[PDB]
């Protein structure tokens, strides 16, 4: 799309505070980034992210990335995945691959979702066993995906509280704005991230925003 969508607004915010980099200019740099490789706007954000982490350029990120799509045979989302996941983790990328299969087949799970658990685990500062138990008992629980699962214990922790409190702001926020899910628990997080309001993250985003 040309159109921004909120869900697109958000996540630039957000990097725009990983990166330390106006709006107006990480806009600018996730535009350019999503022209120059021809992907979605959402994946544009992920490489500013990944290269953060990494703390290369975002050239030699998306070299890696490149790189590993040819020796894996997989998508360019998951070989940046792979390279989160291993960043966080601290570890080579064939070790966060070996653990992220090995999860694959015990859960049933796509590789991205193994890997996107291995990420949270790494952001909760616990086990990968204890993290997939504290998201199954909330899938199971609330009726809700095993990634928003993880999107609610993740949120938790950045604003500090339980998941309970953070589940309770999530679901005013859908009755107050209409928003869904994920759109709440990516705004509660973004106002955590650049230290504001729930309003003050949503009126920044609608600035930004254009598309619905």
């Amino acid at each position: 799309g040309s159109g921004v969508s909120l869900e697109q607004a958000l996540l630039i915010l957000s990097v725009a505070a990983l990166l330390g980099t106006t709006v107006e200019e990480a806009v600018k740099r996730a535009l350019w980034l999503k022209t120059k490789l021809g992907v979605s706007l959402e994946q544009a954000a992920f490489i500013l992210s990944v290269a953060a982490y990494l703390g290369t350029t975002v050239e030699e990120a998306v070299k890696r990335a490149l790189k590993l799509k040819t020796k894996l045979g997989v998508s360019l989302e998951q070989a940046l995945l792979i390279l989160f996941a291993a960043a966080a983790l601290g570890t080579t990328v064939e070790e966060a691959v070996k653990r992220a299969l090995k999860l694959k087949t015990k859960l049933g799970v796509s590789l991205e979702q193994a890997l996107l658990i291995l990420w949270t685990a790494a952001e909760l500062g616990t086990t990968v066993e204890e993290a997939v138990k504290r998201a199954l008992k909330l899938k199971t629980k609330l009726g809700v995906s095993l990634e928003q699962a993880q999107a609610i214990l993740v949120v938790a922790a950045e604003l500090g509280t339980t998941v309970e409190e953070a589940v309770y702001r999530a679901l005013k926020l859908k009755t107050k704005l209409g928003v869904s899910l994920e759109q709440a628990l990516l705004i509660l997080e973004v106002a955590a991230k650049l230290g504001t309001t729930v309003e003050e993250a949503v009126k920044r985003a609608l600035k930004l925003k254009t598309k619905l």
